């Protein structure tokens, strides 16, 4: 299983590297090994990197994030986005924080000011993990993958 769940809903759009498609999270549970649109921190780029897994975490409250330029998602209260002080929690996020978002259209990473959350409703919810840069480009908006356990138990 998962050692940590940061899940999203099903809804959202997945950027994928390799055909330069969008498809649903929920839409990819079947499949493995593709790649989407990471940051690596260490250098503010963008880089591909590959997906071991899919995860359909059950159904949960899920709150709708927006930004400024109308970037939008829903996700659990666990779900993480990187602010300037770092990743953080969407229960943790204020009005006051930007968050990370891949540039669209000089540098990869846009830093956009939240402008709404709100609690919505209950949704299946999905997670990917993302070994290495531990993170995937939904709905254009940088969010944290999951971390699975250790095969042993972990």
């Amino acid at each position: 299983m998962l050692r940590e769940s940061f899940a999203i809903s099903g809804d959202s759009l997945i950027s994928l590297a390799s055909t330069g498609k969008r498809v649903p999270i929920k839409d990819l549970l079947g499949e493995k090994d593709f790649e989407i649109w990471a940051i690596n921190e260490q250098t503010m780029k963008l880089e591909s990197a590959k997906v071991s897994r899919v995860f359909c975490t059950g159904k949960k409250l899920v709150y709708t994030l927006k930004t400024r330029l109308g970037r939008t998602i829903k996700a659990t209260a666990n779900a993480r986005f990187l602010t300037i002080d770092g990743w953080k929690r969407l229960d943790e996020l204020s009005l006051k924080e930007h968050i990370a978002l891949p540039r669209k259209l000089q540098s990869d990473i846009y830093w956009d000011p939240i402008v709404s959350i709100t609690e919505t409703g209950v949704e299946e919810v999905f997670d990917l993990t993302v070994p290495g840069l531990r993170n995937f480009v939904a709905n254009d908006i940088i969010v944290h993958a999951s971390i699975e356990q250790d095969k042993l138990g972990g």
